[PDB]
């Protein structure tokens, strides 16, 4: 940085700070992610200077031509990585593209059916001090008790029962593959729409670690910043047909003006999806994330689902007699970051939870392969079997500092 | 720009684009501006790395201590900048602001009063397309019909008579000052709340030259990106009362996680609004509006409400028989970007309107005085006045390039 520095120390000393931890410690935040420089320089660039409402070539505003190209980029991109028949590229988050799609499908009071929160739907799926569960009638399905997957009898006989306008499938804490033709076959059978939430595997959905939700759905949401390494916020994918609405959804809809800048980091990390290193690096995700879930195993504990499918995986710390917000909270002692996270079926509240939450997309793009992976799993163990060591303690900080450098 | 032109040849070719033609045109769209390097270099940093729901020490996620001095310090140079008792600097943009608020105070189908939509309301004070006309019920109150300025008596009759549980003050076309203490009077006649949307104004108010709602509005949003000069995204500032009530309107409410980026760029902006030569700034935004309004009177235009008490004008080009749609095609041609608008009264639809929009905070930010106010106007009525005329359109677009260098 340049003029950072000398114009605001404050904020640049606060920065640098972030950026040494984000070096410094072991980001296994399973929605996390470090973006590329190029996607950074189009976010920092002065694209960031033009009001642009409205679509390429129909806008509110004249001298949008070069801030249209951008914008054409980042949704020809998209449609090129997901195979989708239109892109929105708009949205400010995952919140708000999935805010639009149910603007566009719902009225308010409307029933519509999800992922049980406890069990790995996202709050924008339903929570009652979300705007989802306030402005509409949620209701959830689950996973069995047993093998923590999804019980897709329970989702059927919900929407038979309920009979939603909308099914949402997808989540923010679910290890498994989800079955999305499983899902709009139900859809289907109770005349529903169905709308699927891919932010955590939209990386892993680029590059065919994860079957495409995008054939199946009407909708398809999700952040650009998880699996997909771009920059923080959302897109919507639809058909063609919905394509107009959904436009409208997000403007003069639900937002403003876009962020050009970040719509043109958005085409930036969609131009590196689209590469075959970016494909290289998924697979290295989901290896990654195989191979700390066994070493986990290996090491006495349970995780929900027992495994893993993606990147991400959930340890339940009862057999430890552990909490997640106390084994969230001795990682944190260490340099390791971690969420607690609900378990499906949960003895303890949202706050306190009985697992943590763990991914691998961003220590795979730091360069950790499965051999840091195998100790990852090794100081986990050695602090969680320990809680009252300090000397264990001592000894997986110099674990996790020989791994970051 | 090191790894984009590298990486990304087309998006790079584009910001440069976008880069050039910012430096070569007139900017007159009223809520443009031109951030700084500092503020650009602040979004373009890893902050844009991080998930931090929740406040600072409040946090979902751990790590996020770095994060929590950069939004304190946005949150704390607000409070400087404005005196409100909390603000809440995650807000996406404008529109999130205002969503927030109404997700906070109303109910669906709630009666709230704002400025009549072709008189100078925003979109997201009740337009039927936008999510605040269609969730809730939206009643207007009119500028005179002769001196184009709110009409008080008319506030008050219509807050009277439809009761709305809120008010909303402030616009995107309203060239006079706005009477704050008045509309707050009318609010706690009928026992609404009162909300100001000062996003146009925000600078203005910064550095005293426009009365500062604060004081008078239960609620103020704002826009980070117009006169405020900001990074692109909005501010909610209030009495401390609705302070966790907004902050949770904000999230677990409408967002998820906040772009921390973004509000450390807003930190930023928000330092550079605290210096003296913001203020300096923002006295020759007005200095040079006055200025260009009075240019244009000479060379025989109309001006909505007869000049301005801020940064913009509204051209009422009836008089000249031009649409403001002609208008704004016939200087596009010519290198003046300045945005068609609807006039008090329009017989012209929304599409078509019989006025241009026009205000002069991009171009003092580029350095602009009074002799470029007068040069500026000149050019506008040598093109306006001789439509047909390719000469004068030639003529215009020399002079345009000799201000622009
Ligand atoms: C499945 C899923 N969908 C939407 C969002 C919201 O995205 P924002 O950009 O944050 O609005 C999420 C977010 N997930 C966060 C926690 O909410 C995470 O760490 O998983 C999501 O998971
Ligand atoms: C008064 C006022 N309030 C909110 C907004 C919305 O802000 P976003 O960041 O764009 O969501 C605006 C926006 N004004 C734009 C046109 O909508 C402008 O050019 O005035 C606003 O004016």
């Amino acid at each position: 940085m340049k003029y950072l520095p000398q114009q605001d120390p404050q904020v640049f000393a606060a920065i640098e700070q972030e950026r040494k931890r984000q070096h410094a410690k072991i980001e296994l935040i399973a929605s996390e992610n470090f973006v590329s420089r190029a996607v950074m320089e189009a976010q920092g660039s002065v694209l960031t200077n033009k009001y642009a409402e409205g679509y390429p070539g129909r806008r509110y505003y004249g001298g949008c031509e070069y801030v249209d190209i951008v914008e054409e980029l980042a949704r020809e991109r998209a449609k090129q990585l997901f195979g989708a028949e239109h892109a929105n590229v708009q949205p400010h988050s995952g919140a708000q593209a999935n805010m639009a799609v149910y603007f566009t499908v719902l009225e308010h009071g409307d029933t519509v059916l999800g992922m049980n929160l406890s069990h790995g739907g996202h709050l924008t799926h339903g929570s009652p001090v979300n705007f989802s569960g306030v402005q509409y009638n949620f209701v959830a399905y689950g996973v069995d008790p047993e093998t923590h997957v999804i019980d897709y009898d329970d989702v059927r006989e919900k929407a038979r029962l309920h009979r939603p306008k909308l099914i949402v499938a997808a989540a923010s804490a679910y290890p498994r593959i989800i079955d999305f033709a499983k899902f709009r076959e139900i859809a289907d059978e109770v005349g529903a729409y169905l709308m699927v939430d891919m932010a955590h595997i939209a990386g892993l959905v680029a590059a065919g670690l994860h079957p495409n939700p995008v054939p199946y759905a009407h909708f398809v949401t999700t952040t650009t910043h998880m699996t997909l390494r771009g920059p923080r916020g959302g897109m919507i994918l639809c058909q063609e047909q919905f394509a107009k609405q959904i436009d409208k959804a997000i403007f003069p809809g639900i937002q403003g003006g876009p962020l050009m800048h970040v719509i043109a980091a958005k085409a930036v990390a969609f131009g590196e999806a689209l590469q075959d290193d970016f494909k290289a690096y998924a697979k290295r995700v989901v290896d990654n994330a195989k191979r700390l879930a066994s070493a986990l195993q290996n090491e006495g504990f349970t995780l929900v689902s027992g495994g893993t499918d993606n990147h991400l995986l959930l340890v339940d710390l009862r057999p430890q007699q552990l909490t997640g917000k106390t084994a969230e909270k001795v990682l944190d002692e260490v340099g390791i970051t971690v969420n607690k996270n609900t378990i499906p079926y949960d003895p303890e509240s949202p706050f306190v939870t009985s697992g943590i939450r763990i991914g691998t997309a961003a220590v795979t793009t730091r360069g950790f392969g499965l051999e840091e992976m195998d100790e990852i799993a090794a100081i986990i163990g050695l602090v969680l079997k320990n809680v009252g060591s300090e000397q264990a303690l001592e000894e997986a900080r110099q674990r996790v500092a020989a791994l970051t450098d």
